[PDB]
């Protein structure tokens, strides 16, 4: 099979460690860890190859920012993650993380992915952002989001309805087999 080592990153608390774990063992987490530490290869098959993805998970706080470039060496594809609930962690794509990212992995494909699309309509998600002036992110936003950071595409998803969850890791492998 062929390996390919995917690095997920993305402000804190935006859903990186709940997806990769939703994708891997298809369950939402009880347990709070910061990151996936025990193994964490999944299987995926596209267009007949069968793909070995090995998932590092990555802390989003700025503590861990001198430890996580640790975890860039050898990237075959990048997940960069913001939260649809989160104007703010959006406009950290091209603030923090893609300044990061491509320093350390320059020519690696990056899919572009806007976690918790079930919070797009949630109650409470829109007068927590109302009394900040502030609505979810639209789709159109992601989308020139990614054109603007030369992802490879852009993806809506959420970890905890697993709607779109499979189609992320299917277009990340495609990144990663050109
Ligand atoms: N509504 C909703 N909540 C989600 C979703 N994914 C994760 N969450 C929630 O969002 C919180 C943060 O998720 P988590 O995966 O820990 O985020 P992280 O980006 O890995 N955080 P960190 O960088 O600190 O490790 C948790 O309370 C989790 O249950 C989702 O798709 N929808
Ligand atoms: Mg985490």
């Amino acid at each position: 099979a062929i390996r390919k080592k995917l690095v997920i990153v993305g402000d804190g608390a935006c859903g990186k460690t709940c997806l990769l774990i939703v994708f891997s063992k298809d369950q939402f987490p009880e347990v709070y860890v910061p990151t996936v530490f025990e193994n964490c290869v999944a299987d995926i098959e596209v267009d007949g190859k069968q793909v070995e993805l090995a998932l590092w998970d990555t802390a989003g706080q700025e503590d861990y920012d001198r430890l996580r470039p640790l975890s860039y060496p050898d990237t075959d594809v990048i997940l960069m993650c913001f939260s649809i609930d989160s104007p703010d962690s959006l406009e950290n794509i091209p603030e923090k993380w893609t300044p990061e990212v491509k320093h350390f992995c320059p020519n690696v494909p990056i899919i572009l992915v806007g976690n918790k699309k079930d919070l797009r309509n949630d109650e409470h998600t829109r007068r927590e952002l109302a009394k900040m002036k502030q609505e979810p992110v639209k789709p159109e936003e992601g989308r020139d989001m990614a054109n603007r950071i030369g992802a490879f595409g852009y993806m809506e998803c959420s970890a905890k309805t697993k709607d779109g969850v499979r189609e992320v890791f299917e277009m990340a492998t495609r990144a990663a087999l050109q």
